[PDB]
């Protein structure tokens, strides 16, 4: 189990423009493409995106080359980030797993939000934590995930997704 397995199980993987939970205009494996309620601003998003004429629709490897992007740029992002680099930098290898999941949906921003949560995940403090961070807006819109993700730091093994 890796990253992108990871995410692959969570985001779905979808070659037609879509709406996601919150009602946003996304494609492929959670790409996000606007938060307008314009399937014009979408289609133009799009194509802007893969650089071509989409007509809302892309090819698997379109999909994934847009995977790769965003895992990346969610890695450096945390990297970048003097609220989040520590964390990262103090936990295991799955529990970092968890992060990069957490920063590649809600935005670097966000994660950077859950202040407490933080701290106890740098303190090692993983049950605290785990009850913390239910405690959000995050989990009570997307619970299966959010618990998935939970459990993930909670235990630091891949259990959730076996
Ligand atoms: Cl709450
Ligand atoms: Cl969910």
């Amino acid at each position: 189990m890796n990253i992108f397995e990871m995410l692959r199980i969570d985001e779905g993987l979808r070659l037609k423009i879509y709406k996601d939970t919150e009602g946003y205009y996304t494609i492929g494996i959670g790409h996000l493409l606007t938060k307008s309620p314009s399937l014009n601003a979408a289609k133009s998003e799009l194509d802007k995106a893969i650089g071509r004429n989409c007509n809302g629709v892309i090819t698997k490897d379109e999909a994934e080359k847009l995977f790769n992007q965003d895992v990346d740029a969610a890695v450096r992002g945390i990297l970048r980030n003097a609220k989040l680099k520590p964390v990262y930098d103090s936990l295991d290898a799955v529990r970092r797993c968890a992060l990069i999941n957490m920063v590649f949906q809600m935005g670097e921003t966000g994660v950077a939000g859950f202040t407490n949560s933080l701290r106890m995940l740098q303190q090692k403090r993983w049950d605290e934590a785990a009850v913390n961070a239910a405690k959000s807006r995050w989990y009570n819109q997307t619970p299966n995930r959010a618990k998935r993700v939970i459990t993930t730091f909670r235990t630091g093994t891949w259990d959730a997704y076996k």
